[PDB]
């Protein structure tokens, strides 16, 4: 039974396989277990309580209750707990709180804080709703826990409520917390960089401070916001690990500290870097939503639980279990430098090739023929594309092709008409000359005058052009703060920009619902469940390398599911790399995502377009088992491994991927071993025809062979008959 | 379905949840799978037949097949496989031997090498009988595979049988051989040293050849004869081990050897170190019984597999299910300082504290008054018994106590009457003076007139005295091999030896089946399944140190049951350490054995005579959850733990003991989960009366509490309602 | 020879077998060297200037100068640098600061923060003075960094002057910060708690952050001022 | 204690600079007395190493390292304390047995030779120990009295460290013709072979005499040989070689 409980003191806050249990201890809140179900606690695994040198106490007479020592869900600063504090506020003339739980109520269904990305499909679950008062600042902290009946896991927010007849200023404030009880843990990242997006970082929790944090304004190419807390010794396939997560794209920081007893907190929510908040009496502030899951099965056991329910709660119903088009891209096809003919030839290639669906990328508006100018003119430049973009559209739709468009609104270049008409809309600090990154600023979405503009802009494009699908790229970070009226206001602008993108990005996918919108920022720099909201695909990374994709790919469907993650066939040498792969590898690779293609059909031979639309009629088959289907791990590319494997899971289907790096001489040949098959199934070999158990594939395994050479890949394809 | 089965060119040995999976391929045997069930096996992981540079070929034109990159289940040298070889005969002027598989068989039943101890309750098993020739030499090689309905454990043995009408000269014979495919693996094994028995070594398994070996004679206190060959990255509760195991209690040898290719090959067997074997025209050569034991659960699952096996089909019926007696051992009580008063004296306080045996331990026989004479001297000495053995057993009887003796049967001093009437019947060379060990020497049974003076001399002792115990000690290791006529006779005399033992102890021990007779060897000289088989408990180490005994009693209890494993609470400060210990550590720590008392507790006082009364009282009660309940490691005292924790489950009974090493201070409490209990079970914890849920315990699990000071401990005790 | 010295746009601080070698780069701060000894160092280990994604520009045309990549010797937000700052004020409507070099000075013989504790015998040391302001904020920065002839020991510590005419706050200013070009590092710290004070700890480097801190108002058990 | 409830401040920022203020004025306050009072020993001290930091030495020349005074627990706590600071700084006190913190008992011979790791003290009740027991403390105070410089005034080489794995610490002290060795084992061990400990920074061609034996080794010997270490059965247990240069 799922669902919230208030028993006695007791608050039980029941996911399917994963429970908080928390204690009102005289109005502190007491961690008592987080893990698997637990019903009738009685308190096996108590913090016992022992005078603890230098923790100090809120009574004089009682040295054995100290918040320095007691397990909790929130954290304070100033009251003898001395681990990292998660809510912080300013008030008169300190930032001392002190708040005390005083009621509790439960709420059924759809629930989450106004303005920011939130859980859908909420019919089945259930809100504990704590709420919290610190009497002398007159000021109320609400916690909410809200459990799902279909997934292990919780989601977590709060709201802070300024009931005094003073200003007050938010420092910190956090969106989920929790002390777990000393033990040996590792932790789970994914960091990386530009083209080497969510790195799988692995290590050892150790007596300090561990964090990822972004100051970038959005979550960024080399942190990601999640943390996974494990038992010593996880692996692919067993033991706990506790996924933290956070639906949002600006600045965050997750954290781990392991104090002087061994104790450990872990912590995630929006970054104290750049970031105060002013709330006037009867203000409140709500944060955004954390999650936290949970598996026992290991690492595959989390990826599935994140996954599952990242696709039933998270992204889109429209587009969670729809099969996306394999398209064709144009941007590393021909950069700026293209026209209509151009763009219709290679649209013609793309169409005998089998390819569903052509994106008209940068260059398309303005005066952009490069990366200097031009952003924030969204007006189309028809005499590059010869003509009105609904007459292109046309044509495109003539050729039996969905039509796609690239779009970067947040962003304005210096010089543009936008930037001539309105040099106060991008974020600067007055007095200082602009920070450039590609030769561009940052438009000043906390400024309503923004978003009322872009909402203008982008409807009009939308409601006067058949637009089947948008990339919305975004290609700088946040620099020179200083649009505020006040210091204050400043500090603001940053969460502001992020709420005022929220507004803008519901508004439009919302009222053009039919439209795929693929989020972008330069490949990978804000691949997060916040964007996963609205955007139900993203461009996973710039680098278009077979191989430099090997880990990028593992990294980018660690959490998130495979339907998410862009993949396309490019161009060799490859751009980034200057690599030569083989195309079947191009392919393979791609295929272990969200397929399209991205380089000039118009420049192939006619045995290269063969082989294109051979990987096209291969893919329409594989998609479903792909983008629909269970996502298994056999080897993983990490930093010294030479090799990767990924197998699929979909009904009646199961394929294996498999990649080798380095060329090798004189080794044996791996034995590769499927998962999660039926023993007794039967499961026929596409190639040559042999059927096998599922305990054979299983517990034996496939001896994998290739030739000699770098880079080499192969496929096996299996039906359950 | 188990048993065995041929079908086609495969052959299928299949115990529970355990196959090997043979081909015949003209006339080679080669491994295909050894591991979980398959049937209707295809070979999806079968050698991939390449020409790998310096591996030859049996034939000129094929350079794809080579024995040098077969995977298999015996080793030749000579024929192009170059990996360490389990069969060498030397015959006319070569030990090439080309064996070629000729025919298969299937036994039903009891089946085992005759004159070694073998498997028993054999009814629902099936052996696999490979017969081999080598044409040329005139040799035959017959591999015996059985399976067993109710544990996942193969035995195997081989019978060498000379056809030829020339003499000749086994050089190496294993009993077990396998080959496994290139990947990671973890090694484990039990090594250690005298008073550190069974140290539980892991290690990564690298490129060349890792062996641990016995040429002792014994197999010894430093190496166990076992192998587990594991998954990268097992844990006690998951990843695949296969234990690799000898019933053999003499000179073995188990090694892994990572080859060029990184190919794997595990053997264990008779040590070719000290052996050589002659075969006249007809003679044969049976080897000892090797097992191959699997898990997918881990060490965890490994233990459990190989304790039941040993339960089922090596310990005797007589014993394996029996609770066994609580004893007194006057040994460390008074060395060899006792007479009669002082022995029922003795007698008398363990009747008060509740003990069950009696055992009179060194200095009862010949003039043994210290360790420098008299063994071999099996004549009661009546002066210092105060009569005869039989006037002093039923004193014993009287007091309402079972009665038990000391042994040391294959040892004889200089310093005897033995000794002086047959000086040739020690094991020596002529012309070298002794190598002393203990100050005493070994006997020769190899000879059989010192098996009829043993078997003759113990048997009378036996029938003319109502002796409920013998403890079978054995305390030197065999130097100076020189008894033979020839140089091949004195290479065969340590194997004879054994196979004199073994007929020694098998007869005297069904002889005298009513008896419980513990193995000894300094300790666990000689801790192994090969004495196991006839001695259904041993005396785990001469270190009676309660904080030492923990690494001791892992290490003995890794792969062989609980109730083997003798444990005694001993006197302070500790004889072996020098330490001081609590004696409720010293009885927690013995009661995660097979209890007994080694102290003198005629010298106790009041209060330490009433804590021992309590302590059997209390192990009476535990000794079925101990003895004969299922066994689960929680925290393991390493090299590095500051800890250890062992549960036992027992239907309704569940006990947990804990023990910290040294004292910690400003350290939170450990958090100690329990496994293997219903998750909606309710257990009552009996020292606070409360009941918590299987789950709560395992999942949120025990906050330990310990008071400050070093080796300190307490116990858990639930019972499930 | 041990001491300060100014070369065209080197500055070389030399303690016995230590130099810290900075070089102003059109007012940034650049650290070249801080290790072993070096005389005449010419920049082979300069850091090679490229663009690299995300990381901005103080110029619009020069996408491969970026604060995000050069080495330095304090850290600022909001110039294009995101690694963690050391100095951060706020002023008017911003806490964006560009301190930029404008002038050096060499000192010799005894030199500290007042108020706080310092080296003593300082008669055979020598100290460098970096003059940085920000004109449009009207504040001054001044680093220190001191030589010791005896020792393989540099000493640092800042000044930050308000020459503007409205309150400034400062929110973070700290004593001493290096950036050292990627290779494999591991590092050791004294950590513990009380009863088990200054417990070594060693580990490797990893991708993100690692601090240890106190905010008890007293360095305290678990944690000491050190980091190797 | 450590600071707590910051809001002294007429306005917030004067809180939030009154941490900073505090220090300032700590400093103030110390400077001060310790100026003009520079005759007087001052120890710093804070629950024992609660603020032993570089801060604090500046005006208080040693500090009480830890209010742990066990010697086996004094370990790693002397191990760290002197990892950076000299050992001058470092109190340690030879303490009652059972121990007050750890409720272990060790030899008084251990917790001399640990706390003769560092800045040597008392702190148990003199009165009631045996006479035994005293004449033990007043050979530890002579031998001390001829170590002290050694220890305090010396250079320091650590032979083996005690961390979380060890089962064994060992630190020597270089100064003049003076060489001393401390060598502890915290658990008794059986069947395991002695260890083996080389002495560092000493004169290859030099002669060093060892007190214990009379022996005389070569600077070589003592360097890239070592000795063999011996102990009876027993916790705890610890011994000291003294070496001089002839
Ligand atoms: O402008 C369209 C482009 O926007 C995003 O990527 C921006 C990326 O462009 C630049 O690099 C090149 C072309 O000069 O593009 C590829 C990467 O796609 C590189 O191999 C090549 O250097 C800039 O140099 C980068 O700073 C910048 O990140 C979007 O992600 C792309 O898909 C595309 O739509
Ligand atoms: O002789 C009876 C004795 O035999 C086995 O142990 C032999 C053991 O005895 C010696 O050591 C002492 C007594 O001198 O006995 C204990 C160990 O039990 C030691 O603390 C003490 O030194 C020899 O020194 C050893 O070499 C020898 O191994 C048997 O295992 C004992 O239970 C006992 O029956
Ligand atoms: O008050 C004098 C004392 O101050 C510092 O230590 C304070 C220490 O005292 C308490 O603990 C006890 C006595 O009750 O003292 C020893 C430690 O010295 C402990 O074994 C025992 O529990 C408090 O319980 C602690 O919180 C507190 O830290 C100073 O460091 C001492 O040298 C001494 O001067």
């Amino acid at each position: 039974h799922m669902g919230v409980r208030i028993e006695n003191n007791l608050f039980y806050v029941e996911s399917k396989n994963l429970s908080l249990i928390i204690e009102n201890r005289n109005g502190y809140l007491l961690l008592k277990h987080l893990g698997k179900t637990i019903k009738n606690y009685k308190g096996s695994n108590s913090v016992y309580e022992r005078d603890h040198a230098f923790s100090g106490n809120p009574t004089a007479t009682n040295r054995t209750f100290s918040l320095d020592t007691q397990r909790q869900i929130f954290g304070q600063h100033g009251l003898g707990d001395f681990r990292k504090p998660t809510i912080q506020v300013q008030h008169s003339v300190t930032e001392v709180t002190d708040f005390r739980f005083v009621e509790a109520k439960i709420l059924k269904g759809q629930n989450g804080p106004q303005g920011l990305p939130s859980p859908h499909s909420m019919d089945d679950t259930e809100t504990l709703v704590l709420m919290l008062e610190d009497s002398k600042a007159q000021l109320s902290l609400t916690l909410y826990y809200t459990t799902f009946n279909n997934d292990a896991t919780i989601a977590s927010y709060s709201k802070l409520d300024n009931n005094s007849n003073q200003e007050v200023v938010i420092h910190k404030d956090f969106s989920f917390m929790a002390d777990f009880p000393a033990a040996d843990y590792e932790i789970v990242t994914l960091q990386g960089a530009y083209a080497r997006e969510k790195t799988v970082r692995r290590q050892q929790v150790e007596q300090g401070i561990f964090s990822i944090s972004s100051n970038r304004g959005a979550s960024g190419h080399a942190q990601t916001p999640a943390l996974l807390l494990c038992e010593q010794g996880v692996t692919e396939d067993a033991g706990n690990v506790f996924a933290i997560q956070l639906m949002y794209s600006g600045n965050f920081e997750a954290f781990v500290q392991k104090n002087q007893l061994n104790e450990v907190r872990v912590a995630i929510g929006i970054n104290p870097e750049n970031f105060s908040w002013k709330l006037a009496p009867e203000e409140y502030f709500e944060t955004p939503v954390a999650l936290v899951t949970h598996s026992d099965q290991g690492l595959t056991g989390i990826s599935h639980e994140s996954q599952n329910f990242v696709l039933k709660h998270i992204m889109l119903s429209e587009f969670s279990k729809k099969e996306r088009p394999i398209l064709i891209n144009n941007w590393e096809a021909t950069y700026f430098d293209f026209q209509r003919e151009k763009l219709l030839e290679l649209a013609d290639e793309a169409k005998k090739v089998g390819i569903e669906l052509f994106v008209l990328d940068d260059g398309w508006f303005g005066n952009r023929f490069d990366d200097n100018r031009a952003l924030g003119d969204w007006v189309v430049n028809e005499e590059k594309l010869g003509g009105s973009l609904e007459s292109l559209i046309s044509a495109i739709h003539e050729r039996g092709l969905q039509f796609g468009l690239w779009l970067e609104p947040e962003m304005i270049s210096v010089d543009s008409d936008l930037y001539r008409q309105h040099p106060d809309w991008a974020i600067q600090v007055p007095g200082y000359e602009h920070t450039y990154s590609r030769n561009q600023l940052v438009l000043n979405l906390a400024n309503p005058q923004v978003v009322e503009y872009l909402k203008s802009v982008l409807d009009q494009l939308l409601f006067y052009h058949d637009i089947d699908y948008i990339k919305w790229n975004m290609n700088r970070n946040i620099t020179k703060l200083g649009n505020g009226l006040t210091y204050l206001e400043t500090q603001m602008q940053s969460h502001q920009y992020m709420l005022g993108l929220y507004e803008l990005v519901s508004y439009l996918t919302e009222k053009h619902s039919h439209i795929l919108f693929e989020s972008c920022s330069g490949g990978g720099g804000r691949n997060d469940l916040g964007m996963m909201r609205y955007f139900p695909q993203v461009w996973a990374s710039d680098n278009t390398d077979a191989i430099a994709r090997l880990p990028i790919q593992y990294g980018s469907s660690y959490l998130y599911p495979t339907i998410s993650m862009g993949a396309h066939v490019s161009a060799v040498p490859n751009h980034q790399m200057g690599r030569m792969t083989p195309l079947e590898t191009r392919g393979l690779v791609a295929m272990m995502g969200n397929l399209g293609y991205e380089l000039d059909l118009t420049n192939l031979s006619d045995e290269e377009k063969a082989t294109i639309a051979n990987q096209v009629n291969l893919y329409k088959e594989l998609r479903p088992v792909v983008q629909l289907g269970q996502q298994y791990r056999l080897i993983n590319p990490d930093t010294v491994s030479n090799e990767a494997a990924v197998q699929f899971n979909y009904g009646n289907q199961t394929i294996v991927t498999y990649v080798r790096v380095l060329s090798v001489v004189e080794t044996m040949e791996t034995t590769l071993k499927l998962k999660d098959l039926d023993e007794e199934g039967l499961y026929k070999l596409q190639e040559n025809g042999e059927v096998y158990s599922g305990a054979e594939l299983m517990y034996a395994g496939l001896t994998v062979i290739l030739s000699q050479g770098d880079f080499l890949s192969r496929q096996y394809i299996f039906r359950k008959l």
